[PDB]
């Protein structure tokens, strides 16, 4: 990162629309659901033609199928260049949709917490623990400086506060400044230390019917809606596709490449 | 593609090898007689902390096992930005370490054939035809410019002059300016017209025990042995990749980035 | 010499060429050939010696200083292998099932190397530089080595299980192992069998020269994988008989010893100097 | 870094003096007590090794440094000593009826050597100068010589017939010839439990110690009768117990070390001299 100096009087370049589409990837996640009632074994090859003829090159839109929400919560990986995010919206889900927008449409730099021989504490309001897994059930017990802790005993589990039950992705967030002892089930979850570095740019949710009920940021007095998060209603899939591809210039608009250097293992599709 | 100017005394920057495997991936390509005789669950664990070790940071090396020459001949597909074949010697297997060496060794421009309706020529020294899959028997009838076989009769297929048998990848070099009819088995192989562009430099070919036979060039004149074609000895496996490891240095040294802007859509590793 | 080892030594580009020392180095020098058994078994006769100590007189050597030691094979001759002439020539018999030792012999003659014990039974050990090395020879050596992390405890491998260690040698007359560098290594090797020392590679030998007598270049005396020198003192020739293959070295001798530097002849025998 | 050549090297006479450099080459050198057998037994003790060490410890010596050798005797030890240690001092247990066995010993390890083979069964061979010796190490060396003449006749032999032989050593350990100059000699040797060496004495070596337990001055590590040089590496001390001899030992190597050099020899600057 250095300083950059620009002139107020420099020319507009070109489009680059045309460039981009050609030189990325598009990566689309819809749920099953989608495709059984589009009942088509060559959709996806009509969809490709169909974003052909909006600049993609052929090969360079991938499709990814996921089964529910809660089922791609479980370490979702975002590979193309550009991801699409067509979430179903159950009203019963508003929390989990909204940690998994939480999850993907922000930069998180996470380290493990093996909490059976340690104390954990969240230091800022950017600090959370991400839980991942089949099944994340977590208690909490507050400490204090003595090591007691409050309404709870470390000693017995029974005691613990509860804040996850069955949980395939939770963001827990609790008081800062002050350490807790955790139990979650490590066979079925694996919860992270996690600090949310700004949000990622790469990835767009499109909530599929409802209202807007995504909260991304854990603040109480914010519910931002950001150009990533459009919300469209919906009767037919083949509807919610065709104003996908129609459109897609405008949600590439709202997106920006990925810009961030990471220390992960996950595979891409880029060109 | 501009012209570059450079002054003969800008100081040298600092080495770039500590942010380069921080900022990049090693993908390991190894028989799977490697692995059997390693006998080990977690090898792969060990030589990524070998590697961390070395510098790079965990979940960046790549570990890749192929069956033997010909299965990994059939379309190789070459992920991490730094990819080491490890391919072991069989004196009966000099013409297909070649093939392989020059497929994953330098860059190719392939465009489809329609063997069944067109005729097909080499227009140039670069122009070869590689054909690829479960098993590839071509052969070949040359045309006059009457179109009429030379040797081969265009209606009987027997008469044509066969130049592979059963292979799984094969490189076809044929006379420039003549039209050829090709005999190909279509439904287990494809053939496809490619021009060489250049070398590939971040796939690099460690030959394991033997003498150096490969031949990446069909030019009978040359037989080039690039820096990026090494060749070990050996008695067992954990000593190679302890080579390997050890002087992933000079390997990574003897590689560069890929330089090549791709058409293509696939699935790569990218940090 | 050593006080005044770093000071520089000057010379004009215009100072005559002396004659030929080649005479005067044959007359004052000793002659070694190393030859299988197989060689002596084909040749099949008892003065075969004397001819070629006549032979070498009339390419200018006096009588007493052309030497034949024989040798079993690549791998018993890989066991502490001795020079003792100021020119050693060493006649390899090439195997394409044994390229592997063939080479960790070349390293081992053709190089000048530093060795140190090594109780493995109560140290762990590393190789701190490239031209570090672990060279063990004996009647038989397995080596078995266990990579160990900043806690001491094994990857890979239980640092009490021998069992789970990682084979790098199996029943090796001769073997350079080279491990990952800056990590320490739990080792067992069976040093009743053989001895392990941590050697580290000083130079080349310059008065030792492998004839490879038939096969194809296959020699690599560096264990960096993206060099295979080809150095002037490690020759190759094809072959059907072996009084063939020795009237060649006889009539090349000043070639090959041309291709060779004079002192660099330990004063042990020893393929390695060493210390304890 | 100039190691091929001998280049002079000029001082002032009046520069300084540096510190002492005792406390340094004791931490980054090592010692090496070779003794007899009957020492260990007499002293009777398991952890001797150890107490040894510590009070080398009180002396500035790292543990560990200080290495213990056993020997069985004087003739056993005289069979191909190595002494690889930076500094050995060898305790030598004075026998009247071993008086040259011992003067041969220590004219071994006090003095350098430089070897060529000799092959007596293709070659007749004379020693040059006064520093040639024929050395002969093995299990028995039994060495026979027939001096010959101008014309390769023997003088009082017969070169076919080796009863006619003069015998110069039987069932030797360790033997070293002197013979007349310039004159080539045919010598039968026990080749199966014996080797024989053509070798200069090239000087004193440094590192090597030898401390003469019990009698009166005998040594003579030099074949010139007219000179039996007592150099301060051959020291001599009266005992009644191995726990004072140890004892004397301990508390004088500074001594001990001061009457003793690095091998010139062993150290880089004799790079492409000889050795290292
Ligand atoms: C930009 O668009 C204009 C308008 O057609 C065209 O003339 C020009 O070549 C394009 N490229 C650049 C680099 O300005
Ligand atoms: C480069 O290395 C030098 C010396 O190793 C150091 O002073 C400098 O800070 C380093 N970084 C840059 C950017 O020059
Ligand atoms: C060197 O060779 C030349 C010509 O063969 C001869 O005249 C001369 O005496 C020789 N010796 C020396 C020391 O130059
Ligand atoms: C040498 O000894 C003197 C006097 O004891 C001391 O002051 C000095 O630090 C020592 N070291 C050097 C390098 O002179
Ligand atoms: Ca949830
Ligand atoms: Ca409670
Ligand atoms: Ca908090
Ligand atoms: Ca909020
Ligand atoms: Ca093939
Ligand atoms: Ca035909
Ligand atoms: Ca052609
Ligand atoms: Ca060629
Ligand atoms: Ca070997
Ligand atoms: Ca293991
Ligand atoms: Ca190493
Ligand atoms: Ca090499
Ligand atoms: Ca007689
Ligand atoms: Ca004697
Ligand atoms: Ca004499
Ligand atoms: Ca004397």
């Amino acid at each position: 990162n250095l300083p950059i100096t620009g002139s107020m009087d420099t020319a507009y370049a070109n489009s680059t629309q045309e460039e981009t589409f050609l030189t990325s990837t598009l990566c689309l996640y819809y749920p099953t659901e989608a495709a059984t009632e589009i009942n088509d074994n060559s959709w996806k090859d009509t969809l490709s033609q169909l974003f052909l003829t909006k600049g993609w090159p052929t090969g360079s839109v991938y499709f990814k199928e996921y089964t529910d929400i809660a089922s791609f919560s479980v370490d979702p990986q975002l590979y193309c260049d550009y991801n699409v995010v067509l979430m179903k919206y159950d009203a019963t889900l508003q929390l989990d949709m909204s940690e998994l927008a939480d999850l993907i449409l922000n930069e998180w730099l996470c380290n493990p917490m093996d909490i059976t021989l340690y104390y954990y504490q969240q230091t800022d309001e950017a600090n959370k623990w991400i839980s991942m897994g089949s099944s994340c059930t977590i208690k909490v017990c507050p400490l204090n400086t003595q090591t007691l802790g409050i309404g709870c005993l470390t000693t017995d589990t029974a005691t613990f506060e509860e804040v996850a039950t069955a949980e395939k992705l939770v963001i827990t967030d609790v008081v800062d400044g002050v350490n807790h002892k955790l139990d979650v089930t490590t066979a079925t979850c694996t919860i992270r230390n996690c600090k949310k570095l700004g949000p990622r740019e790469n990835v767009a949710v499109i909530q599929v019917g409802g209202s807007d009920v995504l909260d991304i940021t854990a603040d109480p007095t914010t519910a931002p809606q950001t150009e990533r998060m459009m919300r469209i209603n919906w009767k037919k899939w083949w509807q919610v596709f065709y104003t996908v591809v129609d459109y897609v210039n405008q949600i590439i608009q709202a997106m920006s490449k990925r810009s961030r250097s990471l220390n992960s293992a996950a595979f891409y599709y880029r060109i």
